[PDB]
């Protein structure tokens, strides 16, 4: 499924930190491009224990089965390298990172009217998804991804993209999951198996608080066991500082999963905010 790229095309050049079972580097791919041109490409490499055989294999099914709808608002995997004792997953490099450290670093100094945007783009992505029926499976801030910024001279807004699923809940050990609340839903803390499309309108619903907020990561004062308590006592987030999107935030984040809205609704939702 994914273009083979040897090792010797890859140059690793900076520590980028770790994600959940991964470490992630900056480096370059040396490839042939367009018309025969030889080009040193910027790329993001995600690299896997070839040991934590099943996290692997969820990992890369994920990234593949992404990657096969090729999409504007959908991250672009180049291929992967069987690096040996490593399985590393080739990326493109996007030059602003996520957006949740994006909106900390610029004090959220940043309009209403931009965070719409980047929720509108955001809901266009999850819609071309659910159409396909594609559960993404790990929707939050962390894994927008910033290509663009406004440009106000031109009119043009940012521009976003959504990163690649990662090792699926279906086998991260428990105790990631409830550190994982509220971005995964109750119905998942009950029962893995209970993953589905309604998964992610929960977790569009909590990368929605985090945008409104600047990039605040809610429920953060509460360790694992009152997490749990958050989802039985079933609280709901307080309203972001940018209120505006408060209404959408609780619709989308509702306990009962076959009432949360599709992606469509969500879009003219969305649209109707002025
Ligand atoms: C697919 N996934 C990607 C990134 N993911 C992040 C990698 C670092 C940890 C958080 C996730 N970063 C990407 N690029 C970055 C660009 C600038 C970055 N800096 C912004 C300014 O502040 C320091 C980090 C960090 C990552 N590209 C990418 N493609």
């Amino acid at each position: 499924v994914f273009h083979k790229i040897r090792n010797e095309d890859l140059i690793f050049n900076e520590s980028l930190g770790q994600g959940t079972f991964t470490k992630i580097f900056k480096g370059v791919r040396r490839e042939v491009g367009d018309y025969g041109q030889l080009h040193e490409t910027e790329v993001l490499l995600k690299v896997l224990d070839k040991a934590h055989r099943n996290y692997s294999e969820s990992f890369f099914e994920a990234a593949s089965m992404m990657s096969k709808l090729s999409h504007k608002h959908l991250v672009l995997n180049y291929g992967v390298c069987f690096c040996g004792d490593e399985n590393i997953l080739v990326q493109e490099f996007v030059k602003f990172g996520s957006l949740d450290t994006y909106l900390k670093k610029n004090k959220n100094c940043i309009n209403i009217l931009w965070k719409l945007e980047v929720a509108k783009q955001l809901a266009w992505a999850m819609h071309f998804l659910e159409e396909n029926t594609l559960i993404h499976g790990n929707v939050c801030a962390k894994n927008i991804l910033l290509i663009r910024e406004e440009d106000r001279k031109t009119g043009n807004p940012p521009f976003i993209k959504l990163s690649d699923p990662g090792i699926s809940i279906t086998v991260l050990p428990k105790d990631i999951l409830q550190e994982r609340i509220p971005w995964v839903p109750p119905e998942c803390i009950e029962n893995p198996k209970n993953l589905n499309l309604a998964t992610d309108k929960w977790s569009f619903g909590t990368t929605l608080w985090e945008i409104c907020s600047g990039g605040d990561k809610p429920l953060s004062a509460l360790d694992s066991q009152r997490k749990l308590q958050f989802y039985e006592d079933r609280h709901q987030l307080p309203a972001p500082k940018a209120a505006e999107l408060a209404n959408l935030i609780n619709n989308c984040m509702d306990y009962e999963p076959d009432h949360r809205p599709s992606f469509r609704a969500i879009i003219r939702d969305l649209n109707s905010l002025f």
